[PDB]
């Protein structure tokens, strides 16, 4: 069948990928006792937007659930799926003649049917008439809460929908659950996004020089990715140098990658391109001047140790919060070896000291969204403890899940000062040694992995050992 | 005073630029007989957004009026200006402690006061109390219609605003009129955006090779611009090759710069970086293989002729629609000299034949928005004729306006076929020559210019003659 392709060496993505997702969704819905015979899933695609009140167009990126189900890149569409038969219908805008002048060819409905390999295509203005003819029992629409943003998903609406029976509770948990488990076709796309993003990270490590602005490396990364067919990034590039490497989502408008990289700084670059709305998320940490100091090597190798320990322990049935605590324990052991900490590591763990150094979650589901859906389905509770409460899932691992593994150690003044004021934590901290690390920034090492039947598959391929990184930055051939 | 600067060779932009805009707005409002003593301008800044229901953040770019007045890059702010005194107060978010971990330093109010050179800084949740204490007569808020999008500007609102008298009609036309006329400080920024975008266009012409995808050149352009501190483009890059060069806003999600460039194609690349929310908009047209054919040279030089004629005629007092008609006439003359058209050019103009080949407006105001505000203030009407109806302004030129000059000639099948079906237009077209230009695409030559006291200043600096373009594509130093 047809494939999405941007030519050159970009990945050909079969539209069969989305057909399989529709089939999988129907199979889940058919097993749901609340689902009535003759139900139709109704999804509404994203629409074109502009900046504020201006006519400045924003490049359109499809809504993630709609993309998962249909792979459609055009704005203004709807898509429906008959649950009992799996039959798919795409609804496309009926365009005015002037579109031909300003926007491009006015494709026929048959063109879209062949392009997307759906069973039928109709115009958007006919959706009520078409659905009416199908005599559905109920329309299943999308409404639920995203557990990372707290936002409510926007349910489909069209002129005349009030004449139908509509259910907006059944679908969301079911389609979320399908998205949690990646098909082999989806994994192929995630291997490509990781390949290109990994290559771009390597080019960035080779290019970094003292005196550059952080945004120069954002620029280079996005150039490499967009040359590889990625018009979008998965999230705003985080290019933190020096003390900014301790700022977890650095790079947003309020802190816009505008610092000059100085000799002796650590760099923490968290960047990932997006291909056909599939994410990647990779973090590389390294010295700006290409040579780890003793202190930098010690912190860096501590995070390398926890990274490797977590990846090695991951397999079906492992509880993700246990991986987070494993990383905590390793960091505390290493910080104790360094002399930053003293005492019983068991006692440090009881006092939640790990969270002073890693305040974020160990890692998260990744897919069509970088912080992918389904981390906290009904029955899965957030753990109300430092560090763990920031975990984006408390689930047990199963084959087909895709996770980031991103331990880090940071020296964050307000967390350190808090710990130093607390007699339950202060006795573990050696102020005279810690002082040397004030302003160090931080290290994060982030890999993307897939859970397999017996372990994991690593998607990411960047230099990771101190020797590998220094060789890469020194411009060595291999 | 303080400046916005992204280091290296980027432009230092004094925050005095925005103080001058606030002063100009106050001066204009003080002269407005309907403005009450003790009025305060109240603007609401943009807020950060995410993709749909996800937590995927969208890089925040400030709302344009708020930017014009304050230059503030942070989301979630408000800004007020006392009309009678000119005193400015910025309201910033009161951030949670966790911001320090995830987002960065929690800057003090004094930090923002020094950064933006405003008179006072307060937290946003205190806006009702602060304004109550100042005892304003009226709050002047922003509401009006953008004449390019048809959208209504978002009026400021805050909890407790219902306790104040609010006027939402006075401000919009006045602040729009201030934006229409660029200060010398604003022109410095527009010169920088044009410099970097021009250089990026030159790099693209030097790099293009037959066999590339259009999006590879979009990628190169944005790389050059972002290396120069332009994190955003002014609009989505239009990289049309072959027949796609006849599609005016090609490059959007539905037609995403995904064609392979072929030998013999013309390229039409309309791209412009944005620096600190100031736009650029430049179009370069050239042969993909670096050598104009005779047919390509003829079409290209027709548009070069109208470009230069319009630039030569522009000065204060000139009616912009007259410039559009001048370009139409030149295109028709040259298409006749090429043998594509025959008969009386005067008759062709009466039949609106120019619009078949240039269906869009000659050019538009440019500023903080690429299609800048104020093209159609009250009393200025849109002309209901082919081509002219797409003009984004029907104003007379005055010093300080910034305009694009962007004539083009395209071979658009449904427009050509309409003309051939119309007895009033069909006889002018010579099908035996025209057939050769089906699928040609088109040529557009777009310069950014400033209206001066007596003429124009050209901002754009790219190769324009056939000889200059072929030299650029052959890798010649720009000085040559
Ligand atoms: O937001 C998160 O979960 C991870 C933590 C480090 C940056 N991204
Ligand atoms: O929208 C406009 O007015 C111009 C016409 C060509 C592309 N941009
Ligand atoms: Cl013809
Ligand atoms: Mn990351
Ligand atoms: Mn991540
Ligand atoms: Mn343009
Ligand atoms: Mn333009
Ligand atoms: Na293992
Ligand atoms: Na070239
Ligand atoms: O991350
Ligand atoms: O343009």
């Amino acid at each position: 069948g047809p494939s999405f392709w941007l030519g050159n060496e970009t990945l050909k993505v079969p539209l069969a990928l989305f057909a399989l997702n529709r089939q999988r969704l129907c199979e889940r819905l058919r097993k749901n006792p609340a689902v009535q015979a003759g139900s139709i899933v109704v999804l509404q695609g994203g629409e074109e937007t502009q900046r504020y009140c201006t006519d400045t167009g924003v490049l359109f990126r499809q809504e993630s659930f709609f993309h998962w189900a249909f792979g459609v890149t055009e704005p203004g569409c709807y898509g429906v799926i008959d649950v009992d038969t799996g039959k798919s219908t795409l609804f496309v805008p009926r365009l005015p003649a002037s579109h031909a002048t300003w926007m491009g060819k006015i494709h026929s409905k048959e063109h879209f049917k062949e392009k997307y390999a759906v069973d039928d295509v109709q115009y958007v203005d006919e959706i009520a008439s078409v659905l009416t003819s199908q005599k559905p029992s109920v329309l299943l629409t999308l409404r639920g809460v995203n557990t990372d943003s707290g936002s409510v998903c926007r349910e489909a609406s069209f002129d005349g929908i009030s004449k139908f029976e509509v259910n907006n509770t059944i679908l969301h948990p079911e389609i979320v659950e399908c998205r949690v488990f990646k098909t082999d076709m989806e994994l192929e796309v995630l291997r490509y996004t990781n390949k290109i993003s990994s290559e771009a990270h390597r080019e960035v490590m080779k290019a970094v020089k003292v005196g550059m602005k952080e945004y120069e490396l954002e620029s280079l990364f996005e150039h490499y990715c967009s040359r590889g067919g990625m018009r979008h990034s998965s999230y705003t590039c985080i290019c933190g140098s020096g003390e900014n490497s301790a700022v977890l989502h650095y790079g947003h408008a309020g802190a816009p990658n505008d610092r000059t990289i100085q000799n002796g700084d650590m760099c923490l670059f968290d960047m990932g391109g997006e291909y056909y709305c599939f994410a990647s998320d990779i973090t590389c940490s390294f010295p700006a001047n290409g040579k780890f100091t003793a202190d930098q090597k010690a912190v860096y190798e501590a995070v390398l140790r926890s990274s490797r320990a977590v990846m090695g322990a991951m397999k079906p049935g492992v509880w993700w919060p246990d991986m987070h605590r494993l990383a905590d324990r390793i960091h505390l052991e290493e910080l104790a070896h360094m002399g930053i900490l003293s005492g019983s590591v068991d006692a440090m763990v009881q006092a939640h000291l790990g969270a002073v150094f890693m305040p974020h979650g160990l890692g998260h589901f990744l897919g069509i969204d970088v912080h992918d859906v389904g981390g906290y389905p009904e029955g899965v509770e957030r753990i109300d403890e430092p560090g763990l409460r920031s975990l984006r899932t408390a689930r047990h691992l199963q084959p087909g899940m895709v996770l980031t593994v991103e331990p880090g150690i940071y020296f964050i003044d307000h967390l350190l000062d808090e710990a130093l004021a607390d007699p339950a934590r202060a006795s573990f901290l050696n102020r005279e040694v810690l002082q040397r690390f004030r302003g160090f920034g931080g290290v994060r090492i982030e890999e993307d992995v897939v859970v397999t039947d017996s372990g994991i598959e690593l998607l990411t391929c960047v230099p990771r050992t101190v020797e590998e990184i220094e060789a890469c930055m020194a411009g060595c051939d291999k």
